[PDB]
């Protein structure tokens, strides 16, 4: 009966964060095979990660620049059809030095996903279910990070390794000429209601580089939101990248692959839909979003506890729970909307996740630092610690819808 369209723009990118997180992981999936085909060093194959890691962070500010200077659509299929094409010509690449340079272009165009696809959620759903959509194409990556990843592998050991690379960025191709053509501003869209249109506006939903504005985005009331995803993202990009399973893995452990993931599925699926309930009732605007990220970020210091057992417990119910902690909590960004100015949408999303990407970079270098000289116990203090930092940097500048 209401509009029922609106929630179409929000699967098509429930479908694009998806097909985004295959193309992160896929690489994950052949590194069996890339290092032995090239003749390639455990050392070298960091190049080939981390030139996709670096590059997403740092190209996120121009790309904040670059989504409110070209648009909010045009700029998703220069991104989809950007990396999609790189991901694709990586199954045929030649040497290490093409992988490296092709994970750069990918991660280049792969880096305004986040601000282009959170004003595309802004200007269709702005309202109490902003949360829900926010985490509804945030376990898409959850579930496409993982729950594609055996069909990758799948395909990678009865057919060649290359074609990996030929699926998850050939979707890609097609997936952005097919998003470019049918994606359009609601009311330039062929069918526009007359009540969603007004239902999606009544809430917020609309269609040079300033010395004063550079300082103003770097607020304390923003500053102390860009802290805490550097405690929210980060503790994802451990299984993206550098640390599935390494070192001194006869004691760490011992099925782990899904574990985590379905708890944050369900975690930020119903997180976004607690703060979507406690908003429409006499709550603030923050307060319904606000309050399960301190908690979540209160939740995911939970893993602190898996040391004091040392024994073949339940270790995974509580770092399942700690794991939920961060997807419970994973909405941090579902805000961030809202206390950037008008003005300034895209870069605010840049500087964002260049503080939660950049924890995806960060975090991770610091739990291997100590893991070779000290051990795993202050790997797991330490995550705590940037969660603590997190829930308490939040809690102090959270500073309510600016
Ligand atoms: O790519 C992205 O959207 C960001 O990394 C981040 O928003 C996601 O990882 C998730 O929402 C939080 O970890």
């Amino acid at each position: 009966k209401p509009g029922r369209r609106r929630y179409l723009t929000l699967v098509m990118i429930f479908i694009t964060v998806v097909i985004c997180y295959v193309d992160r992981a896929n690489l994950a999936v052949a590194s069996a095979h890339i290092q032995e085909e090239f003749g390639i060093t455990k050392a070298e194959m960091g190049y080939v990660f981390s030139a996709f890691a670096w590059l997403y962070t740092l190209c996120q500010i121009p790309g904040g620049w670059f989504l409110d200077r070209v648009g909010s659509r045009v700029t998703y299929f220069i991104a989809i059809f950007g990396w999609s094409v790189a991901t694709l010509f990586q199954g045929f690449a030649t040497g290490l030095m093409s992988l490296i340079g092709l994970r750069a272009i990918t991660g280049i165009f792969q880096a305004p996903a986040f601000p282009t696809n959170n004003r595309m959620v802004t200007s269709w759903f702005p309202e109490h279910e902003r949360a829900s959509a926010v985490g509804f194409y945030t376990s898409g990556q959850f579930v496409g990070l993982a729950f594609l990843t055996p069909l990758l592998i799948w395909i990678q050991e009865m057919l060649s390794w290359h074609w990996v690379f030929i699926v998850t960025g050939g979707i890609g191709i097609i997936w952005s000429l097919i998003w470019f053509k049918v994606y359009q501003p609601p009311r330039l869209t062929k069918g526009i209601s007359k009540a969603e249109l007004d239902y999606i506006r009544d809430g917020g939903g609309l269609v040079p580089l300033t010395a004063k504005d550079w300082k103003l985005v770097f607020h304390r009331k923003l500053i102390g939101v860009y802290l805490g995803q550097f405690a929210v993202a980060s503790t994802l990009w451990f299984f993206l990248t550098w640390f599935p399973n390494y070192l001194t893995q006869e004691k760490g452990i011992t099925f782990m692959t899904t574990v985590p993931f379905l708890a944050a599925f369900v975690g930020v699926l119903l997180s976004g839909w607690v703060a979507d309930l406690l908003v429409r009732k006499g709550f603030s605007l923050g307060f319904a979003r606000k309050t399960p990220i301190i908690c979540g970020l209160l939740i995911s210091t939970c893993i602190m506890g898996a040391n004091y057992t040392n024994d073949p417990m339940m270790i995974m119910c509580l770092m399942a729970l700690a794991f939920f902690g961060n997807g419970f909590a994973s909405i941090t960004w579902s805000l961030v909307s809202s206390l950037a100015p008008m003005r300034l949408i895209g870069l605010t999303g840049g500087v964002f996740n260049f503080a939660g990407g950049l924890g995806g970079i960060t975090v991770p270098l610091v739990v291997g630092y100590l893991a070779q000289g000290y051990g795993f116990a202050p790997a797991l203090v330490y995550i705590s610690a940037v969660a603590l930092i997190g829930a308490l940097s939040y809690i102090l500048l959270v500073g309510d819808v600016k």
